[PDB]
């Protein structure tokens, strides 16, 4: 293209264009206000305009990269606050953008990000909207700045429609505070999704990822051929590998390459992608990341043929053990939606460790003949699993599954601070509340897509501060070991009960003038403590003491003197427990 900043402009649109633009300037400039990126914002958006205008204007033929890189150079303030991030000036295009990029701080150190009350948000809204959700997508880019700028665009339009919607309803709180928290958990979720292929692309390798893209892909797209499948992976793969290395505009080329191709070739791959594909170039290829899964043949034959039964299978497979094995894995993840993909990479982990033994053997047909009965006991473990849990959560509630993962955790990492404990033990009930709504048939991918953010946050919050090595070897161990690595944890024998201590265990009045969340979170935690006091006690003795204390609550500020009595009465809850436990 002869202006690439006039093409974008003429895709993109004016104010996906600035919003954009607002968003790569906050990521790399994390320090700079508000007012200052707005300004560049709206010098790089008038000098686009000139280009759109006319493509042979001055510095239109310009690339991209050496258009943005000269207005971050631009800033007077480049030295003084970033400091070394300005001696990338000194370097022209490969080089000054890859200095730049290297200088992103991925954790700055800036305050956390107060939400207002309601009132005050919603008055912001509507006195200026446009500086109200743009301030908070540069505070949130400015924070996150490997944040895909696309997708971080895409969660702030669907914060204006949570807006317009709560800020005329009845109870605005009611309705804007919940969608705010789907959206903050979406959003960090994401984030740490992307992190955390990333992490595991430099981890593990190439291949690695190749074999659980050969699974994603053939359970979304089961009718296609193996060679379409195959073909998408290697595009994923270096779509990917070039996004993780953080570039903005290499990796939505790259991503919109991919999502170009799979549009002109939708009838060898899916039935589902019409309406992503006709979808804006800007939210192409997130469309279609989302899309759902098209439904595979009626008719597919099992597998012993081609992998058990027929001759040849170790011929076939030593020819090219990666195209066998990417075949086996296609084969199976295609026929089974209802897998997670990490299963399924148990699955050909298992064929593959067969035929590696079964092949070198004197009868390998007669070795590995009992192959598929391998599957069954690592198919059945995460669906036991998830009915044990599932039906927990419909005998509980969300709540109190929340507090039997509570006492079920610390007993087995009693280690794990309690703020880390209510944490996590709260996100994975509510992992549970999600993806037990779900039919058989979509409960295990549903578990295994959010137990990889909770687990990963657990992990991100375990490697800064160690504490128990069994949970480091989870967090280090390969992704498709995770989640059973975690579900090995066996009750913590070794531990010493922690020490008694009454102002852990003493409640004023404040409780019960809490929200229903810090009340949650405070009688949760008193919780864990209790059962880090007394880690060997029994269910009976636990409920008798989770029930004193609810009519303990219950009753202090149902009275007319709310203060002392919780000091009074929480003296004869306490000492009753102490006796009733150990
Ligand atoms: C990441 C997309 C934009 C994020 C900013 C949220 C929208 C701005 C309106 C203010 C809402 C408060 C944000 C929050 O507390 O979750
Ligand atoms: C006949 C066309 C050749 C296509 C080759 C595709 C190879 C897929 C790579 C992924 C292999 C996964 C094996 C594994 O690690 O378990
Ligand atoms: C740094 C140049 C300023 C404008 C930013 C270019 C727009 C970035 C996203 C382009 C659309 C990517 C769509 C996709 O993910 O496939
Ligand atoms: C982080 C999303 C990667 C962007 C490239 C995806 C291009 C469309 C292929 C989507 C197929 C499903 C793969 C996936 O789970 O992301
Ligand atoms: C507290 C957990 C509530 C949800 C129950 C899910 C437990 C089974 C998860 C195993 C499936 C995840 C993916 C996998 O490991 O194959
Ligand atoms: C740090 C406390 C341990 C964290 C617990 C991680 C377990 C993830 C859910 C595992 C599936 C639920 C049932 C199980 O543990 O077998
Ligand atoms: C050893 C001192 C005994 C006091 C320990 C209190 C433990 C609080 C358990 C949390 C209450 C669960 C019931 C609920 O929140 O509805």
């Amino acid at each position: 293209h002869k202006s690439e900043v006039a093409h974008r402009f003429k895709d993109l649109g004016e104010e996906n264009f600035k919003a954009l633009v607002l968003i790569a300037f906050a990521q790399y400039l994390q320090q700079c206000p508000f007012e200052d990126h707005v300004k560049l914002v709206n010098e790089v958006t008038e000098f686009a305009k000139t280009c759109v205008a006319d493509e042979s204007a001055e510095n239109c033929d310009k690339s991209l990269h050496t258009l943005f890189g000269d207005k971050l150079c631009t800033v007077a303030t480049l030295r003084e606050t970033y400091g070394e991030m300005a001696d990338c000036c000194a370097k022209q295009e490969p080089e000054r953008n890859e200095c730049f990029l290297q200088h992103k701080d991925d954790n700055p150190n800036l305050p956390r990000l107060v939400r207002p009350e309601v009132d005050v948000m919603c008055t912001a809204f509507h006195d200026n909207e446009e500086t109200f959700l743009k301030k908070y997508l540069y505070e949130i880019a400015r924070r996150h700045p490997y944040f895909y700028a696309p997708e971080l665009l895409f969660f702030a339009k669907r914060y204006k429609a949570a807006f317009t919607e709560c800020c005329q309803a009845a109870d605005k709180a009611a309705c804007l505070l919940p969608k705010l928290d789907e959206l903050r958990d979406e959003g960090k979720a994401s984030s740490a999704k992307q992190r955390l292929k990333c992490a595991s692309l430099q981890k593990f390798g190439e291949r690695a990822f190749k074999a659980w893209a050969v699974a994603r892909l053939s359970q979304r797209f089961p009718k296609a051929e193996f060679a379409e499948v195959s073909k998408l992976v290697t595009d994923l793969t270096k779509v990917h590998t070039e996004c993780c290395h953080g570039d903005l505009l290499e990796c939505a080329d790259d991503r919109a390459d991919l999502a170009k191709y799979i549009c002109e070739n939708q009838d060898s791959i899916s039935s589902k992608l019409k309406e992503c594909c006709e979808k804006p170039l800007l939210e192409k290829s997130h469309c279609i990341a989302e899309v759902e899964n098209d439904e595979m043949p009626a008719d597919l034959p099992s597998l012993a043929a081609d992998f058990v039964e027929s001759k040849d299978v170790c011929k076939n497979y030593a020819e090219a053990k990666d195209v066998f094995l990417g075949m086996f894995l296609y084969e199976y993840a295609r026929r089974h939606p209802d897998y997670s993909v990490v299963l399924l990479l148990r699955l050909a982990k298992t064929y593959e460790t067969t035929l590696e033994k079964c092949c070198a053997a004197a009868d390998p047909h007669e070795c590995y003949a009992k192959v598929f009965d391998e599957f069954k006991p690592l198919v059945e473990e995460p669906q036991n699993l998830i009915k044990q849990n599932c039906e927990l959560f419909e005998q509980l509630g969300e709540y109190k599954f929340q507090n039997a993962l509570l006492v079920r955790y610390t007993k087995k990492v009693p280690q794990v601070s309690t703020p880390t404990l209510v944490e996590v033990s709260r996100n994975l009930g509510k992992v549970g509340s999600k993806c037990c709504k779900h039919p058989e048939a979509k409960r295990m991918p549903c578990a295994e897509d959010y137990l990889s953010v909770v687990l990963n946050q657990l992990c991100v919050l375990h490697e800064k501060t160690p504490v128990s090595d069994r949970v480091t070897k989870c967090c280090t161990e390969s992704l498709v070991n995770r989640r059973p690595c975690f579900s090995a944890l066996e009750v913590d024998e070794t531990y010493v009960p922690k020490e008694f201590n009454a102002e852990t265990f003493t409640f004023h009045a404040d409780i019960c003038t809490l929200s229903e969340k810090e009340r949650q979170i405070k009688k949760q935690t008193a919780l864990v403590e209790l059962v880090k006091h007394k880690p060997k006690a029994t269910k009976e003795q636990l409920k008798a003491v989770m029930d004193d204390f609810a009519a303990f609550v219950e009753k202090c500020c149902k009275a007319d003197d709310k203060e002392t009595c919780f000091a009074e009465e929480g003296k004869k809850l306490v000492a009753a427990s102490q006796a009733a436990l150990g």
